[PDB]
C-alpha cells in the first residue's frame, strides 16, 4: 500500500469530521480531559474506482490492512487514541469514507483569570505528515462535525463544538504538516462557589469585625485569631483544586486581600488594648467608632476594584 | 466476512441481553459505576446452515474472527469494553447464539438533590450502526436479561435491572442507529450519614446554643466561635464526597443554613455584651431570654419548611 | 477443538486447585484484594490417550492452542485474570495435567460489625460453563490447594485457605454452571488501633473531664469545646478508613457514645456558672461532685453493654 | 521446542544475574518498590552446537520463537514482568546467551522497628520449574550481577546489591523448582524527619511545660490543650506515612510516650488550680515548682530508655 | 534481518534526533514528567542502495518488519515507550531515514535546595546496544533536534532543549554501549508561593509579635499558640508538595527557624508574665520593650543570612 497518485501537481485532501458522544473528566489541576467521539476521513483514490455497472455494486466495504489510509494524529494527547474502526466504504467514483471511534486524554491548556467565573476554548488538533510522493492537506467537512444532546461535562456548561475550517499548514522537519483547530466552548457552574466558599469566607469576616463593638481584648484576640484560621483552611481547600498559575486569579485576589483586613483588624485590637492600659480610653474609643466604618467601606470599595480589574 | 443477505428487504434483527455478575466503583463525584456482566446476542446468517447428518454434529460452534459478529457498542463507556467470547453457537438453520463476558465503567448522570436520601437510574446503552448492505435493529430477549442475587453495591440497595424493550432507531451522519436502555434502579443506604455527619453537626450547634445560658462574653466568644469551626470541617467532609452541583443538595441546604445561625448567635453574643457594658442588663437579658426560645424554633421549623421543599 | 465426547452419558469432572503465591492489597473501603497464584486443572480426554509400551514417552507436553482446554473463569473478579500457562501434560490414559499462574482483584464483601477486632473470609469463585454436546462439573482437588508460608497480608493474620468441595450446580441462561467456593480466612492486627486511636482518644475524654475539678467557667468551656474538636478530628481519621456501612461498627458505637459524654459535659458546665451567678454555688458544688463519680461509672457500664452486645 | 537432553542424568543448570539499571518508588504502606533491569540467561543446549569452520561463524544469533528458552519467573511480583528480548546469542559449543530487559513491582516485605533510622534487605526472587522430561536448577553468574552507579532510590541509600548463589530446590505440586535470591540492602535518609517532625514535635512540647512558670489556669489550660491538639496533628500525620503493624514502632513509642507527659501536665494544672481555689498555695507551688525539674528529666530518661531498648 | 556489514572495520553511526511535541505531569515528589515526542534515526545500509535512474524513484519506503532498524531505547523511563512508526525513507545510496512519535514517562532526578526559586535540567537518555557482527555508535543530528512552541508545563518555563553531541562509550557486561544525553533546562515559576505560602505565613508571624505590645498573659498565650498552630499547617502543606530530601531546602530552612522565633516568644511572654507575678514591672517592661525590636531585626538578619547561604 502507498498514497494515491496526483492527476496534477494538486495536494491529497482529506476531509475531517469529530462527533462527540461522550465528554469527562476535566481535570483542572493537570489541565487535561477524556473524550469518546466518533473521526470520520474522506479522500479520493483513483486506484480504487470502478464501475458500478459491471462490478454490480454501488459501494465496495474495505478493511483497513487492504487499501491505503492517511496517517491521522491528534498533537495534544498523553497517549495514542483508543480508535477503533466502524466503517470504511468506496464510492465508484472512488471517494473513500473512513470512520473510528477514538477515546483520548486531550492536553488543553486552561485560563483561571477568572476563576470560578471563567469559559474555557478547549482544543483538539488533528495533524497529517506529508509523505515523500505528495502532500497531504486537511480540510473540514462542516456535515459531519457535532456533539450529541446528551454530552455533559460535570460543573461545565457546554456552549459549542466547532471547526476552524482553514488548517494552518507548515513545515517540521523537512516535511510538510497540515493541522486543524476542533475548538469546544465551555462556561462554569460557579453556583456552589457561592454556598460553599465565597459566602462561608465573608460570613467568618463579618464575625471577626464584631470585635470593633467590644472592648475586651482577651475576647477581640480570640474573635480575629480563631477567624484567621478559618480562613487559612478556606485559602488550602480552594488552591488544592487549582494549579500554580504565574497569574493572580479573581479568587486568589480576594482571599489574598482578606489576609490584610486580618492583619490591620489585629493592628486595631492591639491599638484598642494599648491605649486602654496607657489610660487614654478616649483615643482607644474613636479608632475603635472609625473601624466600625472604615472596614465595612475599604472592603466594599476594594472589590469593586478587584471585580472590575478583572470583569 | 459481510453481512449476511436480506431474504426480502427486511433489517437484521439483533436480540441482546445483559445478566450482571458484579455491580462495583461508584464514584459520585465522577458519576461513573463500573459493571462486570455477561452479553448475549442472537442473529440469523443462513450462510452458515449445515446438514447434521453430513457434519456429525447438531450445533456447530465457531471462533470469533470465522464468522461475521454485528459490531454492538456502548454509548456511555469510559474506553471500549473489555470483552472475552464465552462461546459462538451456531444451529443448522443458522441461528448465531453469541455470549461473552465484558466489563467496562459506564457513565451514568447522577441527581444529588436528595442526597443522601436520593434514588438513581443508572444506564446502560447498547448500539448497533447500519452497514451499507443492509439495516441492523436491536432487540431485546427478556429471557437473557437480568443480574444474581449476590450483586453488591457498597453503599447502595438494588433495586432492579430492567430493559426498555422498544429501540431508538435514529439517523447519524447519514446512517441508521439502533440504540437501547439498560435501566439499573438504585436508592442510597443513607444510615452511615446520621451518626457521622448529622447528628455530630447537630450536637456542634446546641453546644454553641448553651451561650444563651451565659454571661461570660469571653466564654462565648469561645462556644459560638468553635463550634463554627467544626461545622467549617463537616461542610468540608461533605463537599469532598460530593461534586460541584449547579443546583442546590438537601445536605448542602441544611448545612449553608446553619451558617446563618451562628452569624446571628454571634450578633446576640455581641448584643448582649454590648449591653452589659452599656449598664443596661435589662435589655441584654431580655434578648438573651428570648434567643433561648427563639433559637430553637426557628431552626426546628426552617428545617420543616426546607425537608417540604426537597421532599 | 471440541469438547471430549463421553463414554456413556456422564458430565466431565474437571479437578480444581488454587495455591496462593502472594497476597497483597486488602482495600476497606473498596472490600476488594489482589492475589497472585496458581491455577491447576485436570479432566480426561480420551482423544489424547496413548500406548505407554509403544511410544516410549511416560508423558507427552501440549501447547493451549493445540488441545482442547476447559473455559474456566472467576465470579468475583473486577477484570480477566493475567493468566500465563505453566504447564500442559498428558498422561498414557488421556487425563490432561494444566498449570496456570494468575493474578486477579477479587470482589469480597467485608464485615465491619466488630472493626478493629474483626475477622473476614474472603472467597474465589471458579466457575465453568457446559457446551452443547456435554455438561462440565468442577470437583477440588484436595492435594493441588494450598498456600506458601511467607503470604503475608499486611495488616492480617492468614488463618486458612480451603476449598467447599462440594459445588453449587445451577441453570443459567437455559445452559447448567459448576459453582466452586475457595474460603481464605483472615483476622485482623487490632494492635496500632489501641496507640493510635483508642488511647488517645481516651486521653482527650478524661482530660475535658478534669473540668470537674474546676470552677472557671473561661477554662471549663476551653477544656470542654477543644477536647471536641479532637474527638471530631479521630470520628473523620476514623471513618476515611472504612466504606460507609448500613450497619452500627463496634468502633463507630464507642466514637458515638463519646459525642453524647462532651454533650452531657458541656450541659453540666453550663449549669455549674448559672448556678454560680444566681448566687447558689451549693447547689453547683453538689452536681459537680456527682458528675466526679457519675460520668466515669456510667461511661464504664456504657463500655460493657456496647462490647456485651458487639461480642 | 523441547528441552535440551541430558548427557547422562544430571539436571540443566541455567546461569543466572540481574544488573539495576533503574530502582523507584518504594511503597512504604504497600511494602512494594519497582525496578527496570537486564536479566542474563545462560544454558547448554548441544542441539544447537556447530562447528565454526564450514559455518564461517563464532556466534549464532537466534529469535526467540525459534530455540527453546526456561520459564523464569519471579515469584514476589504483583504482575508479570514486562520483559524485551536485546539479544540470543549461540557459542560453537552450543551455550545459549539470553538478554532481556525487564520492569516489574516488587512485594518485598518492610521492618519499621527502628523507623525512621531503620534498614532494609529488599528481595528479588528468581524460579524455575522443572519439566518431565528433567529438571532445571538454577545459578548465579557473579560476573553478570550488578547494579549501575547513577541507581538513586529517592530517601534511601543504596547499600549494595548481592545474590545468595546456593538456590533453593524444593517440591511443589508434584514438581521440583529452584528458587535464587536477589538481596538489594538500603538505609533510609532520615535527615527529613529531623526538622519536619521530630524538632517540631519537641518545641510543641516544651512550649506545654512552660505552664509550671504560670499561676495562670485559663492560660495553663490553653497552653497544655492546644499543644496537645498539635502534637495530635504530629501522631496523625505520621501514621499516614506507614502501614499498620502489629508491633511498636521507634516513633510510635516516642509519640505514644508524649501523650501521658501531656496527660500528667493537665492533672499538674488541675492540681495547682485546685489547691489554689482550696487557699493552700504553699502545696501548690511546691508541686509546681517539682514539676519544673520532673517534667524535663523522667521525659530525657525515658528516651535514654526507649533508645536503648529499640537500638 | 541482521545488521549492515561493515566496508572497513568502521562501526555503524546511528545518527539521533528528539522533538517535543507536548511537555507534561512533572511530578515533584516523583521525580518524574511525561514526554510525547518524535524520533529521527538514520544510518547507512548498502544492502538497500538503488539507482536512481532505471529505478525511476528517488525514495524508497518499507514496513519495519521489513528492514532491520536498530534497537533504540531508553536508559531513564519507567516502562517501554509507546512507540508508533510514523515513516521510513530510504535513499539511493542506501541512507534509512526513520521517524516515530513516541510517549514515556522519564525518571530525572530534581534538586530541590532553592526550592521554590530552582531551575532543573532534565535528562533523557537515548543507548544502543552493539551487536556480535558489528558495533553501533549513536550521534546527533542537530536539525531533528528541537520543540515545539506551545509545549507547556504547568509551573515551568521551559528554557532550553539540547543534546550533548559527543556521546558516552562504554562497556556493559561484555558489550559496547553507546549513550546520549538530551537536556531539558526549566525553571520554577515561584509567583504562586508568594501569596499563597509565603505572605500569608509572614502575616501569622508578625500577628504573634503583637503580644510585645500586650501585658494580658491569657491573651499572649492565645497569640503565640493560636499563630504557632497555623505555622505548623504552612510547614505540612509544604512538606506535602516535596520530597524527603538528605539536604535542607530554602523554604525548610526559613519554615524550621521560624519554629525557633515562635519558642523564643512563648520564653519572652512567660518570663514578663513571671515577673509581673513576682512584683517587678520594671524589669518585664525593658524585656518586652527590647524584643519589640530584637525579633524584627534578628528575623530580618537571619533571613539575609539564610539567602546568602543558598544564592
Ligand atoms: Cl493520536
Ligand atoms: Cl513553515
Ligand atoms: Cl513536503
Ligand atoms: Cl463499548
Ligand atoms: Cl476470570
Ligand atoms: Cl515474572
Ligand atoms: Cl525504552
Ligand atoms: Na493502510
Ligand atoms: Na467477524
Ligand atoms: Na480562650
Ligand atoms: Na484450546
Ligand atoms: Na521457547
Ligand atoms: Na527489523
Amino acid at each position: 500500500v502507498s498514497p494515491p497518485p496526483p492527476i496534477a501537481d494538486e495536494p491529497l485532501t482529506v476531509n475531517t469530521g469529530i462527533y462527540l458522544i461522550e465528554c469527562y473528566s476535566l481535570d483542572d489541576k493537570a489541565e487535561t480531559f477524556k473524550v469518546n467521539a466518533f473521526l470520520s476521513l474522506s479522500w479520493k483514490d483513483r486506484r480504487l474506482a470502478f464501475d458500478p455497472v459491471r462490478s454490480g455494486v454501488r459501494v465496495k466495504t474495505y478493511e483497513p490492512e487492504a487499501i491505503w489510509i492517511p496517517e491521522i494524529r491528534f498533537v495534544n494527547v498523553e497517549n495514542a487514541r483508543d480508535a477503533d474502526v466502524v466503517d470504511i466504504s468506496v464510492s465508484p467514483d472512488g471517494t473513500v469514507q473512513y470512520l473510528e471511534r477514538f477515546s483520548a486524554r486531550v492536553l488543553s491548556p486552561l485560563d483561571f483569570r477568572r476563576y470560578p467565573f471563567d469559559s474555557q476554548t478547549l482544543h483538539i488538533y488533528l495533524i497529517v505528515r506529508s509523505v515523500d510522493t505528495r502532500n497531504i492537506v486537511l480540510a473540514v467537512d462542516l456535515e459531519k462535525v457535532g456533539k450529541n444532546d446528551d454530552v455533559f461535562l460535570t460543573g461545565w456548561d457546554i456552549e459549542s463544538f466547532t471547526a476552524v475550517v482553514k488548517p494552518a499548514n507548515f513545515a517540521l522537519e523537512d516535511r510538510l504538516e497540515s493541522k486543524l483547530d476542533y475548538q469546544l466552548r465551555i462556561s462554569r457552574q460557579y453556583f456552589s462557589y457561592i454556598p460553599n466558599i465565597i459566602l462561608p469566607m465573608l460570613f467568618i469576616l463579618f464575625i471577626s469585625w464584631t470585635a470593633f463593638w467590644s472592648t475586651s481584648y482577651e475576647a477581640n484576640v480570640t474573635l480575629v485569631v480563631s477567624t484567621l484560621i478559618a480562613h487559612i483552611a478556606f485559602n488550602i481547600l480552594v488552591e488544592t483544586n487549582l494549579p500554580k498559575t504565574p497569574y493572580m486569579t479573581y479568587t486568589g485576589a480576594i482571599i489574598f486581600m482578606i489576609y490584610l483586613f486580618y492583619f490591620v483588624a489585629v493592628i486595631e485590637v492591639t491599638v484598642q488594648h494599648y491605649l486602654k492600659v496607657e489610660s487614654q480610653p478616649a483615643r482607644a474609643a474613636s479608632i475603635t467608632r472609625a473601624s466600625r466604618i472604615a472596614f465595612p467601606v475599604v472592603f466594599l470599595l476594594a472589590n469593586i476594584i478587584l471585580a472590575f480589574l478583572f470583569f
